[PDB]
């Protein structure tokens, strides 16, 4: 699609088997979510912000399919207020910003 | 322009007569500068994001200009760690998100 930005940019998300919903976030480096369920275990890692620093749970080889493409990246699981994809997954499907 | 995101999406943009570079970034409902001065009347404003949230000044019906065009907009000025044009000012110059 070719999307305005009227309103704030969600999309549907499936990953790793649940349909959750997420801000397209081209100010944000990494794709993060608050609360998905991820088997395994994660590696922390530390994801910067507009308020300070935050720990997160850090999971890779994740299958995230977003407007019918289906791709791997890796997903942080943090306190974000808001579910985000970032540059890193938007890359991956060919995202442009456009004017 | 079509830009891709495989870097942080930076544009050249002016604001109270100064060159500065800022994020175009979807995911943020305002435009946020550090360290500029600005001459009408502000109000104080508080916004939130990664890491808690961000005292500002906000200024309404502000010139910017943003590659080419004159937009009249709401700019807030705070101790943001990088300068971010958000989809209010971006709506103004038809900025969409493609893929
Ligand atoms: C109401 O108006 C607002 C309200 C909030 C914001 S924001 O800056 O807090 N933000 C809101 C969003 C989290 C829902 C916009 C984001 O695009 C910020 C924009 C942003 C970028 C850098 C630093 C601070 C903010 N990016 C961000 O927080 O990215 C995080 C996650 O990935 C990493 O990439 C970024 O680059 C490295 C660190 C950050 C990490 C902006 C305008």
């Amino acid at each position: 699609p070719q999307i305005t930005l009227w309103k704030r940019p969600f999309v549907t998300v499936k990953v790793g088997g649940q349909l959750k919903e997420a801000l397209l976030d081209t100010g944000a480096d990494n794709t993060i979510f608050e609360d998905i369920n991820l088997p395994g275990r994660w590696k922390p890692k530390m994801v910067g912000g507009i308020g300070g620093f935050l720990k997160v749970r850090e999971y890779d080889q994740v299958p995230i399919e977003i407007a019918g493409h289906k791709v791997i990246g890796t997903v942080l699981v943090g306190p974000t207020p808001v579910n985000v994809i970032g540059r890193d997954t938007m890359t991956q499907i060919g995202a442009t910003l456009n004017f």
